[PDB]
Order: C-alpha cells, then structure tokens, then sequence
C-alpha cells in the first residue's frame, strides 16, 4: 500500500508533536518515492534537522530546503530537479501535501501542507499526499506564521521516517 511517513516537529526546542502523512504512491509514484526517501534519509541526505522556513496563516506551511534553509535550495533523490509527474490530485482542503516549485518542472525537495482549500494551485503544483494525523500540530505551526511568511519561532523537523 501507500507509504506512511512522519515528521516530528519542534518550536524553539519545545516539541509540538508528530505529523503523519499518506503518500499517494498509487497516483504519483515518482513524487511519493522522492518524499519517502528524503524522510528516511536513506540516500545520505534528507529532511531531518531542516526547518519550516515560510508559514502563512490561512494558506500553508512550507518546508524542505535542507541545503540553504531559506527557500532557495533543496534537491531531489533524482538530481537537482525533476518534472511535474501529473496533476491528477487537487488541492481539496486543509491537510493536502503538495510540491513547492519555481515554475513548471522544477520539483526538488521543498513541499507545503495547506491549511485551507488552495484550488488556485491546481495544475501548477503536484499534490502527492495528505495528513493522516496531526492537523493540531499543523495548526500550531500555522499560528507561528505571519503575512510575510516569516516565523516567530524556529520550527524544526527534529526527526522523520517511514511507519509503513
Ligand atoms: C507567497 S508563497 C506562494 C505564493 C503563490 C503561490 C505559491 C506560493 C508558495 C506556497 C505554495 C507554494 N509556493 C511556492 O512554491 C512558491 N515558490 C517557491 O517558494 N519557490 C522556491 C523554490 C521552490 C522549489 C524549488 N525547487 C526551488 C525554489
């Protein structure tokens, strides 16, 4: 079946809790596999110890830049970038997990979790999963954001991996 992966999140060193995600490998196997491997760190690099660098309330929480820590970096398990796999899943509501990008066919490692229906991103960002458990943790992260994206606390993925 589809992989389940987790992110354990801290804010200013204080544990917020765990987010569990289903990766829709049945629909986007290449994109799901990239995220899964970056969660386990099995290639020698990954999300562990990286941060949520842009958080905008009533929009999304963005993370995954483990190279530059500012939204300019990250890489995939395939190379620096890989193509948009398909746009079959939509941004249907809160909890949707989607690839951040810098235009068509520039997927790397950066991702976001939506806190509302962001239907205007349909066809532009590849949706590849959703939150199974821990929307309360997501809502906490959201609360530390601002209109500009700057966080008022340092939000760290302290651990991550695969559950099944
Ligand atoms: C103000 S944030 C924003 C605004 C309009 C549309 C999209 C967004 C944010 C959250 C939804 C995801 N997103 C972006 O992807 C904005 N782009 C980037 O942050 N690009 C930086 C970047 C991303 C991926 C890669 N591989 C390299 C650089």
């Amino acid at each position: 079946g589809n992989p389940l992966v987790y992110l354990d999140v801290d804010a200013n060193g204080k544990p917020l809790g765990r987010v569990v995600l289903e990766l829709k490998a049945d629909v986007v196997p290449k994109t799901a596999e990239n995220f899964r491997a970056l969660c386990t760190g099995e290639k020698g690099f990954g999300y562990k110890g990286s941060t949520f660098h842009r958080v905008i309330p009533s929009f999304m929480c963005q993370a995954g830049d483990f190279t530059n820590h500012n939204g300019t970096g990250g890489k995939s398990i395939y190379g620096s970038r890989f193509p948009d796999e398909n746009f079959t899943l939509k941004h249907v509501g809160p909890g949707v997990l989607s690839m951040a990008n810098a235009g068509p066919n520039t997927n790397g490692s950066q991702f976001f979790i939506c806190t509302i229906k962001t239907d205007w991103l349909d066809g532009k960002h590849v949706v590849f999963g959703h939150v199974i458990e821990g929307m309360d943790v997501v809502k906490k992260i959201e609360s530390f954001g601002s209109k500009s994206g700057r966080t008022s606390k340092k939000i760290v993925i302290t651990d991550c991996g695969q559950l099944s």
